[PDB]
């Protein structure tokens, strides 16, 4: 079916649809961020809050995606077909991963309630036109 | 008569007359904002605080306005008359809708008391001349 | 998404669609109706029951259309160009206003529990044809 | 200032003008009604309920107008000139007198609150279209 | 004599002499600001905190000033003399009014203690040279 | 909007308009009046009763006009140009000041309850013509 992976977390696609598609950080820095904090936590045994659980599936989504890119480049795809696929998966797959990892790692670093206020207040910022808008877009703290 | 739709909400036209006519967000992002948060709340049964009620009339004002634009464009108006009407209703009708939806959706996301301080403090910002004024115009949080 | 303006109030727009055009009083009656009756109630400071509030939203919504027809008549429109626009917006837009004005005024005068049983019984009257209904419609 | 006298009477000046203007009876019949009912109270010493008092003021108001109409008619004014004025003062002042005298004579003969409910019921009756209506106009008991 | 109108309010001319003469808002927006909030409060009966009282004399100072400008322009002054007077009163009279109204309307919107910290901290900002100074000059909140 | 400077104080500007020009003492008296009487009261630090405060506003308002007439005399104005401006602003602007200075000083000397009954009774004196009033106006 068509479930929302943020539905139990008090969010949706529509809350993330406040965010533009260029706000998100790139993957490797987000990869290194959870590596900096939560490597023993994600590889541990503790069943701690299911934001932990969602990252575990998220990296597995990313890890076999890297082998998938490494497979089709090394074996099958010619150079014209390959660059169209690599551009497409970075704009479709990893974008959802950038939807995924950015969400939960914010919540492990700030809690759930900080995230919920963050998405709405940024939406107020992005709905404001170019005049009458502060150049400080709101961020985390 | 000539009632003020913010009179019970501790506000008026004059409090919104602090705000310039270009501060307001555009409609669709404001439409998607309440869609992101309050779609089940506005379509529900709960009689919760009449800021809920005001949005319900506000979208009905917007929804038949879209059919009105779709009617007269498809049927009656020639191209010279049509663009004058579309420009006029966006500057008169939806401007009041941008007065409407921006008010209450701020209150559902921040409370009444946050809104009241916000309108006055922005007025202090806009009455300040171009020197001696911070480029951070005040926003919500 | 769509918003039913009667959804939380124990009603529906589809319930309101069993009302013919001849049932509703016109606009200038209902403007005067809220004028003489609830003048202190609409201008009041208070968080009164939301049937007040929908009326408070509807009138401000209505006054834009008075501004609209006075604008384009003097500014752009010809006779027959204005004629089809004004008559259609009278019969589609303001009819919904004539629905909503008629609704909440009776809810503030008789309570919405009385309103529902009125409209259902008027339904069952108008759900039947004329040779199988009393010739006087339900009132009160 | 421009006061409305009905405000202390548990009513308003807008309640008077909600009725159709033909409804207010002819004034010569209105004078005789208070004569047939209230001649002892309108001439007595008594401070009785101040809807008594306004009746006294209106008849003092009305007679000097009738003296004024009898003044300029017999003395100075040309006949097509006076006819515009005499028509106007009946349509303007006497209508207010018909607003005045009908309100209080209903109030003394039927109570304060019953007249208030009478304005609502007869008012919403005539605003209602002819089908889907109570078949006869409401009147007093 | 030479009293200070802020002496009872814990301030002076010297505290306002921290503020440059261009920081102040223009009159009409300040006029509309108190109109937006305090129109029933200033025209009421309540003897509430004498910051209320000071605005009442301040607008009377402004109101007969407008009639004074409207008098001498319409009657007496030729065009060369008039523009020198209008420039002079805007830089002397209304500047004191901009000293006046900006002070109290800040206090009705933020309290006394917020104002006192505001004047000193802005003085620290304005005494700081052009390097080593944040472009966010401090404002109200 | 307009602000009545006597509105909260149980008075009105329309009440003050029953006072002729000859009733009020002039400016330099009332400047000296607040000088000798309430010198510590006007220069004081305290949140004294707002009849102090209106006097505290009025004098600072007044001192701009002394700055104004000393400015344009030496700077721009001719004789008859200055003559009509100064005399009119003496009789329209400062008369309102001569109203307000006379008002709050008596309120600090006798209390505003005494002030109202003084002004009403002086009204009823001046509301009647001279052949139907005592030839001495009310005092105290």
């Amino acid at each position: 079916m068509d479930i929302d992976p943020y539905k139990e977390f008090g969010s949706s696609y529509q809350l993330l649809n406040f965010l533009p598609l260029d706000f998100f950080p790139d993957l490797n820095a987000l990869v290194d961020t959870a590596t900096a904090l939560y490597e023993e936590e994600l590889t541990g045994r503790e069943h701690c809050s299911p934001h932990h659980t969602a990252i575990r599936q998220a990296l597995v989504c990313w890890d076999e995606l890297t082998k998938l890119i490494a497979w089709m480049s090394s074996n099958i795809t010619s150079e014209q077909v390959r660059t169209i696929i690599v551009n497409h998966v970075n704009d479709t797959w990893g974008l959802k991963v950038r939807q995924s990892l950015w969400f939960h790692l914010s919540c492990l670093t700030f809690g759930q309630h900080t995230v919920q206020e963050f998405l709405v207040s940024f939406g107020v910022w992005i709905r404001t036109p170019a005049p009458y808008r502060p150049p400080n877009a709101p961020i985390l703290s």
